């Protein structure tokens, strides 16, 4: 009935490095999302004892939210771009898994998702 540590945004002792991709996803991918009218639930961790959603944490064991997503850019934690984007849609999916088709929440993550897809469209390829 507390919610979890937020995710790891940061290792110093993980190697770092700059890539296309990674700087396309937080400066085109990430910023265009934030902005999203439909953004706000999903800038920061799940406050399950805020929020009463107390089963929460039962049902989703694999959190993840934007804020999280900006700081792990930021952070240089990514390696590989794809575990971004793995990232964005262990978002969307906690979203569809927690809730039901049709619920408000649902579709605000959708209409997110599909914003997503045409902007991650445009990413540059790997070295
Ligand atoms: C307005 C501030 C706020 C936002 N969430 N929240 C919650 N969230 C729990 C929750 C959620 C859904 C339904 N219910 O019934 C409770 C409790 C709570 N408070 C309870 C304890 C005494 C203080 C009082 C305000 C804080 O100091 N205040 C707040
Ligand atoms: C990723 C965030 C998330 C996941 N589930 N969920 C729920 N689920 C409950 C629920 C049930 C039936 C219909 N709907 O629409 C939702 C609500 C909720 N929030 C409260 C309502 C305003 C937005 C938003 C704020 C706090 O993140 N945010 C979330």
């Amino acid at each position: 009935s507390m919610n979890p540590p937020p995710p790891e945004t940061s290792n110093p002792n993980k190697p770092k490095r700059q890539t296309n991709q990674l700087q396309y996803l937080l400066r085109v991918v990430l910023k265009t999302l934030w902005k999203h009218q439909f953004a706000w639930p999903f800038q920061q961790p799940v406050d399950a004892v805020k929020l009463n959603l107390p089963d929460y944490y039962k049902i989703i064991k694999t959190p993840m939210d934007m804020g999280t997503i900006k700081k792990r850019l930021e952070n240089n934690y990514y390696w590989n771009a794809q575990e971004c984007i793995q990232d964005f849609n262990t978002m969307f999916t906690n979203c569809y898994i927690y809730n039901k088709p049709g619920d408000d929440i649902v579709l605000m993550a959708e209409a997110l998702e599909k914003l997503f897809l045409q902007k991650i469209n445009e990413l540059p390829t790997e070295e």
